[PDB]
DNA sequence: ATTATGACGCT
DNA sequence: AGCGTCAT
């Protein structure tokens, strides 16, 4: 009772950009905006791969990982944007420059976690008590959340959905004790104030809009953050957790959506989240590991530990290419002009990271993959990453990956390469 | 022939 | 260090 840790220390948000590549090219674009479109790479093969979808697309079934011509076939008038080829690859630059605008944006109210090219947690306790200090005891108005869900409401004793969200919100703002400073749902409330505000910057300052979730960990704001996209936020509160996890999949856990997840469903024969309180610790433990049996005793009752990293910055730089098919590499000269290719956006994405960021990178890491193999990467192999420049990196690459060629010919390369992977790693400050 | 990444855990 | 899993 007392003592049982309830994880409500922290206030944690979770801000995803919604539908973002989209976005960046709808901004760059106005005649995309408000309009069914998706974003693809490549054309040749089956119209190219869709890899991001406008809500109004994804209304007609365009989903990721969909070729664009079959996406024509759910939606004939849909709009398509091609991410740029240089060097004869994907080149992904506008995206990553957009998603530095959207994260110096959100630094200025917190230190963020950077989770992916568009989105980021943000630990707001310590920003939650200062607004709270400075409330001085004042209760906080409808119109300070004007875009906020709270998961679980309304309940109790209309048909339009923004008067279901102002409902729900109205039931929440009335339970509040707005006195206790230390109250942890009054705490969450706070965060939703100032997470609507860096919302409302990150779209005045970009034009883009975003999602987020607020709760008390990574976990659950995350989740929350999925529950009203988009251009919404959502609070899950901690005595939400027990009805939201009655009926939740355990895959709609982050960590929890492949091989990890299946094994809980099939060894414990459960299949939602709060099933999972019924076992104890040590139970859990012995199926999943000391640590995944940690983790799931506690997150299945909402609580989760893992710290937001003070880290804005990805911690490595990489360039990839699949070669399918019958694009395969097959010869040294095809192997070596093609990781120079790659070995040339990785210089230029390298210096311009040194520039903007006050680091080098020492470790090269070289992944390929031969025809056949059924893993995504075949062979990885390190070595000394000493100097930014392309020739030098694909020579090296090419001497750390030379005897994985079977052909005794040595013109020949066999088995032929289906992708190639540079990644820059170890960083050290300069 | 979902492609291009990026994080993190294991041993 | 190299491999596997998660994610999307
Ligand atoms: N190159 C590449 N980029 C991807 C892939 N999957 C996702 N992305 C990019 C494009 C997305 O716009 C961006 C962010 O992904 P999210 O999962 O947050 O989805 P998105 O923002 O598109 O929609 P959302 O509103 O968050 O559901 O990441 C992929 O498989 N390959
Ligand atoms: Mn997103
Ligand atoms: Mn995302
Ligand atoms: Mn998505």
């Amino acid at each position: 009772g007392p003592h049982m840790a309830t994880g409500q220390d922290r206030v944690v948000a979770l801000v995803d950009m919604d539908c973002f590549f989209v976005q960046v090219e709808q901004r760059q674009n106005p005649h995309l905006r408000n309009k069914p479109c998706a974003v693809v790479q490549y054309k040749s093969w089956k119209g190219g791969g869709i890899i991001a979808v406008s809500y109004e697309a994804r209304a007609f079934g365009v989903t990721r990982s969909m070729w664009a011509d079959d996406a024509k076939k759910l939606c004939p008038d849909l709009l398509l944007a091609q991410v740029r080829e240089s060097r004869g690859k994907a080149n992904l630059t506008k995206y990553r420059e957009a998603s530095v605008e959207v994260m110096e944006i959100m630094s200025r109210f917190a230190v963020i976690e950077r989770a992916s090219i568009d989105e980021a947690y943000v630990d707001l306790t310590s920003a939650v008590q200062e607004r709270l200090q400075k409330l001085q005891g004042q209760p906080i108005s409808a119109d300070l959340l004007p875009s906020t869900y709270i998961e679980g409401l309304p309940q109790g004793p209309t048909v339009q959905k923004e008067g279901m969200r102002k409902q729900g919100l109205f039931q929440w703002l009335d339970s509040l004790q707005i006195d206790n400073l230390t109250s942890p749902d009054l705490q969450l409330t706070v965060g939703a104030v100032i997470v609507e505000e860096m919302r409302a910057a990150i779209e005045r300052e970009t034009g883009f809009q975003c999602s987020a979730g607020i709760s008390h960990n990574k976990v659950l704001a995350k989740l929350a953050c999925g529950l009203n996209k988009p251009n919404r936020q959502t609070l899950v509160s901690h005595g939400s957790v027990p009805q939201l996890f009655s009926q939740m999949p355990i895959r709609k856990i982050r960590s929890l959506g492949g091989k990890l997840g299946a094994s809980v469903i099939e060894i414990l024969g459960i299949e939602y989240m709060g099933e999972l309180t019924q076992f104890t610790e040590s139970q859990l433990q012995s199926h999943f590991g000391e640590k995944n049996g940690s983790w799931l005793y506690a997150m299945c009752r909402g609580i989760e530990h893992d710290p937001v990293k003070p880290r804005q910055l990805p911690k490595t730089i990489g360039c990839s290419k699949n070669f399918p098919g019958k694009t395969a590499l097959a010869t040294r000269e095809q192997v070596q002009w093609w990781l120079l290719q790659l070995a040339q956006e990785l210089e230029e994405r390298l210096t311009k990271d040194r520039n903007d960021n006050d680091r080098v990178a020492t470790q090269l890491v070289v992944s390929i993959r031969v025809q056949g193999d059924k893993r995504l990467s075949s062979l990885r192999r390190c070595c000394a990453l000493t100097r930014y420049d392309a020739h030098k990196m694909s020579h090296d690459a090419f001497t750390v990956i030379k005897n994985c060629n079977t052909s005794g010919i040595q013109t020949e390369w066999s088995p032929p390469l289906t992708m190639l992977f540079l990644c820059a790693t170890k960083f050290s400050a300069s």
